């Protein structure tokens, strides 16, 4: 949770 | 996985 994989802002779920 | 809370650097497992 935060940035990168996963949840939050990258790729996953989230933004980006 | 990437940064904030979980996997990666800042709390939780890792480094942080």
């Amino acid at each position: 949770v935060g940035a990168x994989a996963x949840v939050x802002w990258x790729w996953x779920w989230x933004w980006x």
